């Protein structure tokens, strides 16, 4: 036996002895990739025949086996069990594949429940919530021989032009870490070999493209950089133990992320310590040629791919078959792919896979989670406005307008599988159908419920056809209430209005979705607005014409029920925004964590034709009862810095309905070195309040967590008077005070904590 | 006689000599600063009284003597006259005061000539046109006793949203620099005795703020920072020699340029060898307290700019006044007062004060340059579309429509000094007497003969449409309907375009939009002149309406080019210096977008807009065709320190003599960095008479193609460059290209910045 083969040998000892057994061709090989669907014949079904091409020499990674071959569970599961056979007992090494799918909101293949969007999940303020989603998804994964889920995404978004906002934790670099650190932590667990290697994307900067257009220059200066866009990749590395790393198709000012040895070596290897793998973005070392322009052809974008820190070439072998070439030609030196098939060779033996690369296919059925998008969807859908319209009585006659209470495919997000693979179909045309068909509707959920209620689709999603109006304006004027359903169709394809590929400059509601809200308010009806969208999108013609106003980000299959639940109140709302609302598209961006200088022109304050302040701003959510923030207490008072600081609040469900809360720590700083955010997130915690409940929510805060970059680029902490702000949202701000660092400007140096520690307490008596 | 008093002795030796007698209190004073009105008494004269407290130990400049206290020219050049005879007869040591002044569209104080606007003056295409309008300039500086012009702007415009697009050069880091060379050239001279100190401002990155909101911060990384925004002050400093830099009121990623070293010394100073005096912006200093919340007090803000660089504070010492208490309390070094100090005593030396600091009061009678101005009017108005409408004939009965037909103000920019000083009732009534002599639109119509109406149609701002109806019925008896639209600019709240009027939606102001689609219902020609400072989304009335002028804030030549251009008198000329974007949410869209720039991959467009702006950067109509042939490179290998020459044939096919703008955009891939697709790198107006051909020549030096490579050097490496020539950067006529053949190059030390333009036969 092989010192590689024995599972008494240390890790390194068998990484080492097996890469001293390949040949350059077998170390290439791991570097690459192959779709699950090559490797098919026409029923489905591993193919020896493609296999002995593909696989003869081994292989890095199989590409989406589930996602990319419209395979049930059982079938993804029987063709992972033969690919690996094929790759353990038909090749000389024997060396297993590692398998990746998409899994943002849940698996993305057959079979797996659609969970809300990303940015759902950040609107809950439920990180644990989020872990215990994706602990689901881990065994959902590891069920079909997958080891690798391409998420979660820890690009910070203040662009709401992006068509990926939906794929992001919105705005705020602290709820983006908080949130990224638990889904990693659920996806992967403690050993590996039981979980799912997380993979945090783009990095880095993404989400900050030029006029928001997808792959546009991301031009971000260095402090703006650390603390905002790399920071929360910087916790999944160093707290989460985050195992694979996808870079960015943005250049950053002249540097395509794909070839910035700078950024994918030099920071996440050299500065953060970061031991797992780099996969590329799908085919980002290919269009470092076709794109960026600056690969005269595949063994250049090869070359410089590798150099920057690319492990493996996603989705299929293209560029990193000439690794072998460069080698054999004195252009690049085998000991640098030696440092990739190290890498990947490490992560293979974690996961277990010399010892076990098989399933029982058997236990391939994966479970409905649709309990936990339930309660995802119940804690994410936010009041933005409420004049006192809701909760609605059952009684009351509804008119449900609007495309989005029609439309089930318009419930799901760009990354759920029945909506995502449309891209493909442009025998499978009515499988995509029949699953479709099971997803529960908006339309359904107010049946269940015994709503009195007539549906008027009103309009498409997308183009100018207003021929429906009139039926809508008609059954408005026969009910008591009209809830009007509008928004997004999210997907990759040219009918999407918002997802990877599909940005929206003027952040219009799409087609004329707005003038059937505007429409149906002049009958004088009450109007209940429901927004069911990817994307913040501009509300100030409609906000004053509309009684209240649901925001439900792109909630997947549990969406009409915890629609129906909110409006009728057997669930009170909950949700918080995480990314501010832009008055109109001139106003991006709009943030809450602006400068002094920042979020106001200077000195009218406004400008000529719009307010600078967001329609609604970040933590912004309301509720069916009233929460009484007292007792700020700030221990101790002066904290030297590296100290701690414990800021106590008491809150009290005043009003009659339970409710949750999600109680916010804003921090401030002035007459610091540089300039500071006037107030920024820096830590929460969603509390659970019964009618007249009291509770102590307690945040232990470190100065490690306030460190900010200098003039210099060193990271301190610095004396001075930190202002302290807990409210209900960014700009309801309850209770204020302030703490002092004391002593010696601090540089932070080696590890660092990152987050504030939120609990409950039991309110004095 | 001492050493510094003796015109026989160098520079250095006066500077060194003069210091060497100096108190640390006369010290801080020559870094100061005091307001012309407040060495005035009600009447406009010089107080003693008030310059006894001011003067007492020297000052080192006077703020606007002319531009602050509204004296004409002669009580001006009497009022520094008698503040220079106070220093030099009443100190001790007898330092005269620098006199700055306002001067971007010319002096600004009363008797001077309203130039067009900065962006006007770049969609000339004209440097030389430029140079000449700032060696007028200076002249009528020169004459009221002032030094320094507080100008140009070499700010990189990419935002419309932003109040202060009208004052820049536009879009184009190219453009800008070759516009600010000329600009500087005209008001400096060769040598400063004779000149006027040029003011390079607002170094670096105000015109790039969050949202395009004044004063928000200029977040922009390290090689777009070099090659967009520093480029132009860059070539200003080391080609034009300019005299002063101002600094930006915003940080840069979270340090206030005004408390920056590393970018007022290090780069400036250190790496550009700038030997002239940085001014702060007015206030800078002490809104590091009072607005980014940096500095604790007014001696902290001092310490931070002082270290950072600023020489001088403007527009009144506040906070400088406490470099003394921070050497004498032992927290500065005098050493680095004297540094400063050397800096302000050098350049007065070189501006003649010790020798005579006097003017003729007999002789500061200004001139008008209304011929200057009518010449950069009749060549900035830009032809954005015209289907055959125009040029008008004569004897067509026209509607004239809309405020900016009808209101002179409307044709003033925002440093234009009766748009300017409103910001501030004996100062009201001067404003409306001097507005008087300033020639109207309607004035022009007047004069040319036509036959018109004139219906006001609506305001520039709020909601009143009661005007359409008058509008509608004189546009339905008319032969063609002009509707003239636009901004008022300036710095107050009812001003739609101008520093601190920033316009989010990019909408014309007011019901403007709906008064031209109103008109464009009755199916009458419709001729739309827009009197702006900014771009504005045309999307709504681009397609109702038969020609479109762009007018940039003209000043006093406006109405006359606007009525020569519309009957064909002129052929307009004009190039657009900057993108018109189709909406403010496609912010921001420019020609020089790398190959990911420009475009949403993979569909291309927004889901609901192109990503092509409405009109591209050089887009600008003729009234005759221009016809380009027999594109010449040569040679198509060069060393990366070489040479190449461009050149090209333009002939006048047309029946109408004109102006063409031929434009140079060059390419380049397979560099270590993404490059743009195109990015201009030369240009050339040349005249034709209807039928006539002339060549065109580039000298291109490899420097000028310089760009910043992975580790932040400064290289030409060897490659393929693309040669593109045209009317505009979307109408490419000839293309080709030609290899750099040898070694990487690092570009250190001089460099040429700029392909040399000329005309063969
Ligand atoms: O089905 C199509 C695939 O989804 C891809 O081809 C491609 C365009 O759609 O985009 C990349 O694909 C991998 C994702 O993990 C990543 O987030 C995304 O940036
Ligand atoms: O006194 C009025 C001033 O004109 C103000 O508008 C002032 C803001 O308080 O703005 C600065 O003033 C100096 C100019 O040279 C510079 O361009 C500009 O940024």
């Amino acid at each position: 036996m092989e010192l590689y083969r024995d599972p008494s040998q240390p890790i390194e000892v068998r990484v080492r002895d097996l890469l001293s057994r390949m040949t350059l061709e077998e170390k290439v090989a791991q570097l690459g990739s192959v779709w699950g669907y090559e490797l098919i014949d026409e029923r489905g079904k591993f193919s020896r025949e493609k296999a002995k091409e593909l696989l003869k020499n081994g292989i890095g990674q199989i590409t989406r086996p589930g996602g990319s071959t419209n395979l049930e569970p059982q079938e993804a599961a029987e063709l992972v069990n033969e690919i690996q056979r094929f790759l353990v007992e038909e090749t000389r090494l024997g060396i297993p594949a590692m398998i990746h799918e998409e899994c943002l909101t849940g698996y993305m293949g057959l079979g797996g429940t659609n969970f809300p969007q990303a940015i759902a999940m950040a609107s809950t303020w439920d990180p644990d919530l989020i872990e215990k989603m994706t602990t689901a998804v881990r065994e959902d994964m590891r069920k079909i021989g997958a080891h690798q889920g391409l998420a979660p995404v820890l690009d910070v978004a203040r662009d709401p032009r992006w068509g990926r906002t939906e794929e992001t934790f919105g705005e705020s670099p602290y709820l983006v870490a908080r949130m990224g650190v638990s889904y990693v932590k659920g996806l992967q667990g403690e050993d590996i070999k039981k979980g799912v290697v997380a993979t945090v994307k783009h990095f880095a900067g993404y989400s900050a493209s030029e006029g928001g257009k997808n792959w546009a220059p991301t031009n971000i200066p260095e402090r703006e950089f650390k603390e905002v866009f790399l920071f929360p990749f910087e916790a999944a590395v160093k707290e989460a133990n985050v195992l694979s790393v996808m870079n960015s198709y943005s250049e950053i000012d002249g540097v395509p992320c794909a070839a910035n040895r700078k950024l994918l070596t030099d920071i996440l290897r050299k500065d953060w310590g970061f031991e797992g793998i780099v996969v590329s973005d799908y085919f980002a070392v290919k269009v470092l040629e076709d794109y960026h322009r600056i690969a005269r052809d595949k063994s250049e974008a090869a070359r410089l791919a590798l150099e920057a820190g690319i492990d493996v070439e996603l989705p299929k072998t293209e560029c990193y078959q000439y690794l072998k070439d460069l080698v054999e030609k004195g252009i690049i030196s085998e000991a640098l792919i030696d440092e990739a098939v190290t890498r990947v060779l490490r992560l293979k033996f974690m996961l277990g896979l010399f010892e076990n690369p098989y399933v029982e296919v058997e236990k391939a059925k994966i479970e409905s989670h649709r309990d936990i998008a339930l309660e995802i969807a119940r804690k994410s859908i936010i009041l933005l406005k409420n004049d006192g319209i809701l909760p609605l009585q059952k009684n009351k006659k509804v008119a449900l307008i609007g495309p989005n209470a029609g439309e089930v495919r318009n419930l799901l997000g760009d990354y759920m599988y029945l909506a995502h693979i449309r891209a493909l179909l442009d025998r499978l045309k009515k499988s995509i159908e029949e699953h479709m068909k099971s997803i529960p509707s908006v339309l359904d959920a107010f049946k269940e419920e015994g709503i009195e209620f007539e549906y008027a689709k009103g309009c498409e999603v997308t183009g100018e056809d207003r021929s429906g109006f009139e039926e809508a304006i008609e059954i408005a004027k026969k009910s008591d209430v009209a809830i009007v359903v509008v928004g997004d169709k999210s997907g990759l394809t040219l009918d999407c209005t918002t997802g990877e590929s599909r940005d929206m400059a003027n952040l219009k509601l799409p087609g004329v979705q707005e003038e059937l809200v505007l429409e149906v308010a002049k009958t004088g009806k009450p109007v209940v607005l429901v927004l069911i969208t990817g994307r913040p999108y501009s509300l100030k013609n409609v906000v004053d014409k509309v009684n209240a106003i649901l925001q439900v980000w792109l909630p997947g299959e549990a969406g009409g029920r915890a629609i129906v639940d909110i409006i009728y109140g057997k669930v009170n709302p909950s949700g918080k925004l995480p990314i501010s609302f832009p008055r109109s598209a001139g106003q991006i961006p709009v943030f809450h964590y602006v400068k002094p200088s920042g979020g106001r022109s200077h000195w009218h304050g406004d400008y000529v034709d719009e307010s600078t302040k967001p329609l609604f701003p970040f933590g912004h959510g309301l509720s069916y009862t009233k929460f009484e923030y007292s007792n700020l207490r700030i221990e101790p008072k002066e904290v030297p810095p590296a100290g701690e600081v414990v800021i106590k609040v008491d809150v009290e469900n005043i009003g009659d309905r339970d409710g949750d809360e999600v109680v916010q720590l804003y921090i401030g700083r002035e007459f610091a070195s540089v300039t500071r955010p006037v107030k920024e997130l820096k830590g929460f915690k969603r509390v659970s309040l019964k009618a007249k409940e009291k509770k102590t929510v307690v945040f232990r805060l470190h100065m490690d967590v306030l460190a900010y970059y200098n003039r210099d680029m060193k990271l301190v902490v610095e004396p001075g008077e930190f202002k302290v702000m807990v409210g209900s949202s960014s700009e309801d701000i309850r209770l204020t005070g302030s703490f002092s660092v004391v002593g010696e400007k601090r540089e932070v140096v080696g590890m660092r904590k990152f987050f504030t520690e939120a609990c409950e307490e039991a309110a004095a008596l």
